[PDB]
């Protein structure tokens, strides 16, 4: 089986993670100094959020040149010896590809919108206007519609996210070529791995017709549907991955879970891994700033589709966190001073023993929650500047109902600065940060966290050593003991003739859990706010408020 498949990521915002000249941005130099960190925790290799030159309008998201490093992440020897460094630890890079779009900086845009005929022109998206509008109904991500007007020409380029962020024409030959050069760049320099930003969207629909009014309301789920995706994805696998030793990873989003195996389907050799929205967005309503309640048989449930889509050819990632997302305790656990700890030490258990590679958000490991936003100006996000362009301004909503709602689900969430001590801005940087430091830094710090054995640092350390000493709990199959429970999570990993119990409790209260008929404890290998472990032999157990654990039978 591939390191992939057995290995356990980490996932670097390095704009949050450690700043090294008090800018109050963090840079490549800050990874660097804290990878003995990292390696300490026992994390396998490190996927990096967009380090590419970057007007930053989506915090890397929308790049002007791909083959130079962007400007407040350092320069490219800092790149080079981050590389070298995570080398000589053994520890492997996965850099973030995104492909979908590039900045309208970027000198191919330039050239582009310059005129019809231009070289570039069909590097990008121009279409006219459609009855005094513009060419269709398509929305954007990050606000209004998905298509800009240029005076230059008087056509609109297309942008599924932000203005300036222009979609490249993946129907376009010579642009393929020209990824596909600069794909080649990156790997000849020793990448280990690369994630697909928004892979699903590169194909677009021809003729641009109207979205329906159903589809308007999930115009996420329509982007996905191009007819030349899969054709797509297959020649950039022939063209480049082929001939490299890397490891590939799609977000996929938008797309409908069935679909799924066309990306990862090994047979299919397009993409390795896939990064999944289903969990994740399982209780966001379709305007994406809403939150829907859910339960724990909803959580499991969708776990449960999403492990039968990998089938015995795909392979999913998994994890309950990201750059995108409100934190991990705060959304799936309860990040109440009282079961903070508690609960997220039970989502580290489930998220160490998924069937798939688990993928750790910084912070998480710390048990960082949600930020207190007092104002709409607390936020940087772009997409939330979106939703008062779309929402407050039209008089859907108020400043204050965006501001609420928002707040529980904003991407800023998980964008706050890494909190390493209680020094002075949670010794992130000694300048001030970009964005503002969650007060909580004080109770929830790395610092304090390593020298406590029973801190969720500690918790996260000693799930990381059990699951690499035990092969089960990777590439073992996964089968969920009762997905109607909404009280207590359990399944089981199995892998050669090794069977292994994990039991967690999602409740604030006590709850008792009952093996499978015939099903007994034959070794306790860890859990969390358990006061005594099970005898063995055992065919129940008596859980604590959100208490963890993992039982080989
Ligand atoms: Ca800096």
């Amino acid at each position: 089986a591939p390191w992939w498949k057995s290995a356990v990521f980490y996932q670097v915002y390095p704009r949050s993670f450690k700043d090294t000249n008090g800018d109050g941005i963090g840079d490549f130099k800050g990874l660097t100094e804290k990878l003995d960190y990292l390696k300490g925790l026992g994390i396998d290799a490190i996927w990096i959020n967009p380090h590419y030159a970057s007007p930053n309008t989506d915090n890397g998201y929308d790049i002007s040149d791909y083959r130079e490093v962007m400007k407040e992440y350092g320069t490219m020897e800092d790149f080079d010896r981050l590389m070298a460094e995570l080398k000589k630890r053994g520890m492997r890079l996965m850099v973030d590809v995104v492909i979908n779009h590039s900045s309208d900086q970027h000198e191919w845009f330039k050239s582009s919108r310059a005129s019809k005929d231009n070289p570039y022109r069909d590097y990008y998206f121009w279409r006219d206007g459609k009855d005094g509008h513009e060419p269709n109904n398509y929305p954007s991500f990050f606000g209004g519609s998905a298509w800009e007007k240029d005076p230059v020409t008087g056509q609109y380029y297309l942008h599924y996210f932000g203005r300036q962020q222009p979609d490249l024409n993946w129907d376009t030959p010579k642009l393929r070529e020209e990824l596909y050069a600069m794909l080649r760049f990156w790997l000849d320099k020793g990448v280990s791995g690369m994630r697909f930003d928004t892979v699903a969207t590169y194909s677009k629909t021809p003729g641009f017709p109207d979205l329906t009014p159903e589809q308007m309301k999930n115009f996420a789920e329509a982007y996905t549907q191009g007819p030349n995706l899969h054709r797509y994805l297959q020649e950039m696998h022939e063209k480049v991955f082929d001939h490299y030793d890397a490891v590939t990873a799609g977000e996929i989003f938008g797309v409908p879970l069935n679909q799924v195996p066309l990306f990862i389907d090994s047979r299919r050799k397009e993409l390795d891994m896939a990064f999944t929205f289903d969990l994740i967005r399982y209780d966001r309503a379709l305007d994406r700033w809403h939150t829907i309640p859910r339960t724990l048989a909803d959580f499991r449930q969708t776990i449960d589709k999403v492990d039968a889509i990998a089938g015995e050819y795909g392979w999913n990632t998994f994890f309950l966190g990201n750059h995108d997302n409100p934190r991990a305790v705060s959304h799936f656990g309860d990040d109440r001073p009282q079961w903070r700890e508690a609960s997220a030490k039970a989502l580290a258990t489930v998220t160490l023993t998924q069937r798939g590679t688990p993928f750790i958000f910084q912070g998480d490991e710390l048990g960082m929650t949600n930020y207190p936003f007092k104002t709409l100006q607390d936020f940087d996000d772009i997409e939330v500047k979106g939703f008062f362009q779309d929402y407050v301004e039209t008089g859907k909503a108020t400043a204050e109902e965006l501001l609420t709602n928002v707040a529980l689900t904003s991407r800023d969430n998980a964008r706050t600065p890494f909190q390493w001590d209680d020094s002075a801005n949670a010794g992130f940087t000694t300048g001030k940060p970009w964005l503002k430091v969650n007060p909580n830094y004080t109770e929830i710090n790395a610092a304090r966290e390593i020298g406590d054995p029973k801190s969720v640092y500690s918790f996260y350390r000693n799930l990381i050593s059990i699951r690499h000493e035990t092969p089960a709990l990777s590439t073992g199959s996964y089968r969920d003991i009762d997905p109607s429970n909404a009280d207590v999570y359990a399944y089981t990993r199995s892998q050669d003739g090794e069977t292994y119990l994990v039991v967690v409790n999602f409740k604030a209260e006590p709850r008792s859990f009952t093996l499978p008929d015939g099903m007994h404890i034959a070794e306790t290998l860890i859990e969390s706010s358990s006061p005594a472990a099970p005898a063995a032999g055992a065919a129940s157990l008596e859980l604590q408020p959100w208490q963890s654990g993992i039982y080989k039978v």
